[PDB]
């Protein structure tokens, strides 16, 4: 626990969809465990159930594949068929509004799921505090 504790409010009973204000793309992870971004608000992978494992500690599932959003060792993130410990990310609040996620595994280097303008999926070590791309709005499905 080497990071700050500033957690958002709302809950995990429904699922989500996570808004990237950064270029308006919803987080969405494909049945071949690709992930990216896509601003088509129809698209049916897209719907994301979160659930917190320990207090600010969650996984990020697709609902309609069951498949665990996740962060490799060299920071691209993937879906994962089963949950292990690069699926858990640290749910914080950032800027008083935005949720941001952590992954918990690379903590200590501050990886976050992020998505760049074109909605292509950002590297762990190119994310930051400061940039748009880490910066998520979950909205209602």
């Amino acid at each position: 626990h080497h990071h700050h504790f500033n957690l958002p409010p709302g809950n995990y009973k429904k699922p989500k969809l996570l808004y990237c204000s950064n270029g308006g793309h919803f987080l969405r992870i494909l049945p071949d465990g690709t992930v990216d971004g896509t601003r088509d608000r129809s698209d049916q992978h897209i719907q994301l159930q979160l659930s917190a494992e320990s207090v600010g500690e969650v996984y990020i599932k697709s609902t309609e594949t069951g498949q665990y959003l996740a962060m490799d060792t060299d920071g691209l993130l993937y879906g994962s068929q089963t949950p292990n410990e690069e699926c858990l990310f640290l749910e914080r609040l950032e800027e008083n509004h935005y949720n941001t996620y952590i992954s918990k595994k690379h903590a200590e280097k501050n990886w976050f799921v992020g998505l760049k303008k074109n909605g292509s999926i950002k590297r762990g070590p190119r994310t930051h505090y400061g940039q748009k791309a880490i910066l998520f709005l979950p909205l209602p499905v």
